[PDB]
């Protein structure tokens, strides 16, 4: 056992090494994303740069988990990051509401993960996800659903107008 | 074919999703070795800094490769990140002999990238790779070559006090 | 022969003077565009704006040239610049359209001339066309590229406040 | 018609459109002068400075003239920019010669320009002509007879160190 | 073999180490025409002003080539650096154009170098040569050739004041 | 005879020019020290530093030397610099003492040539190596003394942690 290791269950070592690959995962979909709209043919610079943020958001989240991980005496394990579930995004709508499902799932796995913390008795695995993830996730999940949200409202994908002002108002 | 598509070769598209994705196998072992040095019986910052900054600037190389892609109308198709050979580094000198194998790989495939560019006298890509990857990574080599030296002569591994003073001192 | 000259050939030289002529007539056409957008019936300021910069780009790109060519020893012979082939660009989409053929044909002429320059083995030229021309020809075609697919997507010609729109916000 | 034509006769707008090619082949000459100065066997850089001044400042005349041609409602109809008449400029004397013929038929142009204004009784033209263009060519016309004088009495071209002299005080 | 050298050819390393006593070689040519310009019987301050510069700088390009050596794991043999030519240069005119000639036989080993280095498919070699040797060297041969030029056209040798004059305003 | 040489024997012209020549074989020998310790395999950063700087300082006294030889009315014959004795310094303790012993013939070489001066009854010449080469010379091998000393004591070579620390510390 680590030296420092204390009040740290092993299922919370493996349920924070999956959230580690699963903010990888997220941080590589964003990334995928970033690189659809960078493409001549979507040309959405200020999309490309949003989710950019959100890959590099993703990351800084993974490397905290990762500090978290060794602060607590556990051993990070990785695991191969599985590629996103397409690499053409077909719009910014799509890619948004893509991006609202990730978070969901991230969310998702973080509450699952409180929840075993919870189980475990272990307080600060537990502050430390509602501090620095959960609410974190819950604002990504607001601010994707508020994107979603004027993005049909304005008529995307079919406006074609409506991805270019969006891009440039919300986005820009 | 993409619009801005002109003497783009398949094969390089190919070969520049591989180099992408080899450099974000890059940065993800790098971020491996700083979790490893990050941990409470390893406990060496500076070393865990170096090799954090390695994946952020392994991560700043894919990032460009993917945005030298889009501007030449290849389309970026992302694979696994396949995890890091091991996730016990054993040593800071066994650590940088890692990250020395891992760069002059790296260098080899940009070295075979170049020739295949050559081959298909794609005069830009040739240049990119010369001006962005190939100086960085013989810089990169060079600098894990003397880290790697310097560690052997100070007594690394065996010397415990040799890690620890070149991480106050040739990484502080 | 000059006594600057070395490792010039006369092909080389004669490319080079084409492709002064081919860059100073991208300046011609571009300025064309330039005045076609300050017409009262076209309106388009930040059109006519982005085109007189990039006809003053082509013309640096010609001077750049033609200081080339007399470092390496080479007599700089200038043509008739061509008119361009049309007056009326008809459309900001069009003249965006126009000008990506344009930079894409420039672009080609930079790549034979580079392969020209290879087969003469003469790494001077080949290095300052890919330093200064080529990169800069793959932005200016991804950057036209991203013109035309937001002004297509945007309903552009058709779509009377698409132009009006990335006039003001890509142009602007 | 044009929505802001008024005053502003066909053959004022042919005469307009002449005088736009009349200053950009101005403009081609004087490039053509500052590369035959750029040369290793001339080596008159403040000759060639000069005359790459000149050749920016033809083309924002041609600028300005098409802005006018713009802003009266005519439209601006390009033709091929001819060479220049040679391309072995001699000398700077001889350059500076040139030049002075060059802007003296450049001011007769524009004389016969504002002679057609003002048969036409169109003062608006009248006044740009005279106010932009006439007195800019009187100062053109006597500095470059002043250039010239001053290179005859020192003895250009035959005294190899008037050119370079001149060169360093008065272009300098 | 090196732990950094990788795509490094032994005919690479000793073409880098000859042109390494061929820039010391420059530089000590530079220094003695500096020398002999800082004698009181000719007493040129610019003209041993610049080849001092000229000196300093061939001997910055010999330490670049020597990190370029260090840096591929190539090992650095110095060699006797020659005595220059002659000790006594004869004029400013003259000095000028031995070091033209001195600067066209650094740029041929130089693109021989580039050549050789082609020839094993050493694409860092290729672009250190380019980027930090084969422009300097046509810039430097240029000038000199500028040099040259100015100072037959003034009169020099045998106008005593055109070497004078050369040295206040094109050396000073 | 120059006009400016007064009290100033053959000898003593001779003497300077031989000095001259130790200098700058001082100053290959320091470069020589600095580029092995450049290399990957002993990487010593700060000693490579140091030994780049005693080259640049040995050129500065060479031509501080030549600046003497043409104030005196001497005319500067320089010689082929000879290869260092060596290109493996195999440490820095040894090329430490190298450098003592290298520094301790140039300051007898300068003795020598002080004694000559006085036999020649030349007070400026006396003054002049007294004022700018014995002191400097004695601070110097008084400095390397120090560093042998400290590096013998530290365990050099033997202790591998010896050379990196003095390197960090002392010459850092
Ligand atoms: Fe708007
Ligand atoms: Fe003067
Ligand atoms: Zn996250
Ligand atoms: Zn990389
Ligand atoms: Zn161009
Ligand atoms: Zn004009
Ligand atoms: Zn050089
Ligand atoms: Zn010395």
């Amino acid at each position: 056992p680590s030296q420092v290791r204390q009040n740290y269950h092993q299922d919370a070592e493996a349920a924070i090494n999956r959230q580690i690959n699963l903010e990888l995962y997220a941080s590589y979909v964003y990334l995928s994303m970033s690189c659809y709209f960078d493409r001549d043919d979507v040309a959405l610079k200020n999309f490309a740069k949003y989710f950019l943020h959100q890959s590099h958001e993703e990351r800084e989240h993974a490397e905290k988990l990762m500090k978290l991980q060794n602060q607590r005496g556990g051993r990070i394990f990785l695991q191969d990051i599985k590629k996103p579930d397409r690499d053409d995004w077909e719009s910014g709508l799509n890619a948004m509401e893509c991006a609202l499902h990730l978070e969901k799932s991230v969310n998702q796995s973080l509450l699952e993960l409180h929840k075993l913390a919870t189980d475990k008795n272990d307080p600060h695995l537990c502050d430390f996800i509602e501090t620095y993830y959960l609410s974190e996730q819950v604002k990504s999940i607001k601010e994707l659903g508020d994107h979603v949200t004027n993005l049909r409202k304005m008529g995307a994908p079919e406006a074609g107008m409506a991805e270019y002002l969006f891009d440039k108002h919300t986005l820009g």
